């Protein structure tokens, strides 16, 4: 009749062992689709079921639309400026606002959204077109492609080919990527303090020479900057700014830089990252990509190069991008929220100051909202006709939803078709002569990326015969 020994601690599964957002996920299976760890006084809520889910992003989403304090995610947006990493407040919705406002204008005018990405797209095409015949790695071209949509965007500006600055930009992303987080955001034990490591040292020393360079481009900008001609988002940042001068404080220089800085960075790494996950998919179905280059020759030809009108024809390629963004999400646990006030999920009780954390892998895997969800279908989001999209399940939330959805989803979502709408028009993109295959298993970062891989590029048999 042994006694049990006193128990300290205790964690429901290993730390660092698989995926976060597939641990919580196995666990739903023991504990339910809601429920809580604590960490010394920090509590933390992990929500697995949708309708739990649009409960605190929408029926109750200002209730939880705070963002929990970091220490690495300080460092990142100079203490929690900008609007990702940036509290529910004064300056959040301020910025917000304004980072949605640049958006609206690039409906149709003379820069029609789509005019800007269909150029940079085409420059691509053009580097990938002499590496006929090779195998190569697509991440620093499409790289380049987007960070010049995003940079004219942000400041009418895009880079000239070969700008050293691009490898700058490249270097510092991946930098501060690898040490804002060892792998997803929510970390159970936080090891950065219980032992001695240099972490925020290194995040540090990348974002000083990521501010440094967006000070650079800041500073420029107030020369060029015209009150008359308000047509990207710093002109949009700066015009409030003037107009104000109680939100005076809330649109300085530092607060500009971060706002900018938040746009710059997710506008390139979550599409970049996007559409290599897509390839590495289509690396792994050549049925699907067969079907890919039939849609397409059926619907666009060769006469001329796709456009955002051609998303009414191409629906298999709508449904792989729908498809892709449910398999492996951008942000397979969202962001983190936090309970702004006392309130409630599921009708149990969350405190203020509450970490709440949605697991949209959960959402996207659970087996009676789904049918066979880990596979790679891009039918089911097609009726059995292959006619026309439809919306198989309630539980798919890529962009979120609420006061925290994604705000250049729209962006994102016309990037991603026009990329893979040309590429598939001109290039069979097939397994390099070394049988490797992209490893599908991702890296869980803060953002979900794929390890790098190679792609063998040929330029179109048809798309030859095109041209004379
Ligand atoms: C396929 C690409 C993308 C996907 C799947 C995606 C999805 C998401 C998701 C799931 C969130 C979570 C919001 C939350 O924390 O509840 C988010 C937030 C956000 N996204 Fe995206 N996004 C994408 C691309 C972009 C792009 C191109 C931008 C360009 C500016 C962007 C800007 C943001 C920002 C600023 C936030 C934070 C908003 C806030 O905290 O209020 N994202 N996105
Ligand atoms: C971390 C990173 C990328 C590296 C860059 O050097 C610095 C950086 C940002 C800055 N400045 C904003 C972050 C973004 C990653 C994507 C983030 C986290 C993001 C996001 C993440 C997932 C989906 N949609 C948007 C919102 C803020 C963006």
């Amino acid at each position: 009749s042994l006694l049990s020994l006193p128990l300290v601690g205790s964690l429901p599964f290993l730390p660092r062992h698989g995926h976060m957002h597939n641990n919580f996920f196995k666990l739903q299976k023991k504990y339910g689709p809601i429920y809580s760890v604590r960490m010394g006084t920090k509590t933390t809520v992990i929500v697995g079921h949708h309708q739990l889910a649009k409960e605190v992003l929408i029926k109750k989403g200002k209730d939880f639309s705070g963002r929990p304090q970091m220490a690495t995610l300080d460092i990142a947006s100079n203490n929690r400026k900008g609007i990702a990493f940036a509290d529910s407040g004064a300056h959040w919705q301020l910025h917000r606002r304004l980072a949605m406002a640049t958006f609206a204008l690039f409906k149709d005018g003379d820069q029609k959204l789509e005019k800007i990405i269909c150029q940079e797209i085409s420059t691509l095409c053009d580097m990938l077109a002499t590496h006929n015949g090779q195998s190569i790695d697509i991440s620093f071209p499409v790289f380049v492609a987007v960070t010049n949509v995003i940079s004219l965007i942000c400041f009418n500006t895009s880079y000239k080919n070969g700008d050293p600055e691009l490898n700058v930009i490249q270097n510092y992303n991946e930098g501060i990527i690898d040490n804002l987080s060892k792998d997803s955001l929510v970390d159970l034990v936080p090891w950065l303090k219980i032992f001695p490591n240099k972490t925020l040292e290194k995040l540090k020393s990348h974002v000083k020479i990521r501010n440094d360079l967006l000070n650079k481009i800041l500073e420029n900008y107030k020369e060029k900057f015209r009150s008359d001609s308000i047509t990207n988002m710093l002109d949009t940042l700066m015009q409030a700014k003037m107009n104000s001068d109680q939100d005076s404080e809330l649109l300085s220089d530092n607060h500009i830089l971060t706002t900018i800085g938040d746009i710059f960075g997710a506008g390139v790494e979550t599409t970049t990252s996007v559409v290599k996950w897509t390839l590495a998919f289509l690396l792994h179905n050549p049925q699907v990509k067969k079907k890919l280059y039939e849609e397409i020759d059926q619907n666009v030809g060769f006469s001329r190069t796709p456009t955002i009108s051609d998303r009414n024809r191409l629906l298999l390629l709508e449904a792989t991008i729908r498809e892709v963004l449910r398999l492996r999400p951008v942000a397979p646990m969202l962001i983190p929220h936090k309970a702004n006030v006392d309130s409630s999920i599921g009708e149990f009780a969350v405190d203020k100051g509450t970490e709440v954390i949605i697991n949209l892998w959960a959402l996207h895997h659970n087996e009676k909202e789904w049918h066979q969800p880990d596979q790679f279908m891009p039918e089911r989001f097609l009726n059995p006709a292959g006619t026309q999209l439809i919306s198989p399940s309630v539980s798919y939330l890529p962009f979120g939803a609420g006061p925290r959805s994604c705000i250049g989803e729209i962006l994102a979502r016309q990037e991603l078709f026009l990329i893979m709408a040309w590429l598939l028009q001109r290039f069979d993109l097939e397994v390099p002569d070394d049988g490797q295959l992209p490893s599908l298993e991702g890296i869980p970062k803060v953002v979900f990326l794929i390890d790098s891989f190679k792609v063998k590029i040929k330029v179109r048999q048809a798309w030859r015969e095109a041209q004379a």
